[PDB]
């Protein structure tokens, strides 16, 4: 496995906008998760969601979206009414399921959110 790619590599948004960075992730045949973290500021790595949307869990309603794009190598990381605090970094994690578990993460990407 190869570590997905995360871009832009800075997203300035205003206040109240959406924004959106693409996680690039090649698949081997073998299943897998593909997460999307805030990494800072941080307790740890913050997991935002998901794609496959999880379902090992009940649902829980959120600003925060991971859609496969129909290419299926390109994932949407959006938030939707991004807020002062949402300034930080993220980035995007995949675990391998098979044969062997392991995690390849992105660089970071800097979210900026700018005042109205
Ligand atoms: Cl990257
Ligand atoms: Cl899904």
């Amino acid at each position: 496995m190869n570590p997905p790619t995360f871009s832009p590599a800075l997203l300035v948004v205003t206040e109240g906008d959406n924004a959106t960075f693409t996680c690039s992730f090649s698949n081997t045949s073998e299943s897998f998760v593909l997460n999307w973290y805030r990494m800072s500021p941080s307790n740890q790595p913050d997991k935002l969601a998901a794609f496959p949307e999880d379902r090992s869990q009940p649902g829980q309603d959120s600003r925060f979206r991971v859609t496969q794009l129909p290419n299926g190598r390109d994932f949407h990381m959006s938030v939707v009414r991004a807020r002062r605090n949402d300034s930080g970094t993220y980035l995007c994690g995949a675990i391998s399921l098979a044969p062997k578990v392991q995690i390849k993460e992105s660089l970071r990407a800097e979210l900026r959110v700018t005042e109205r």
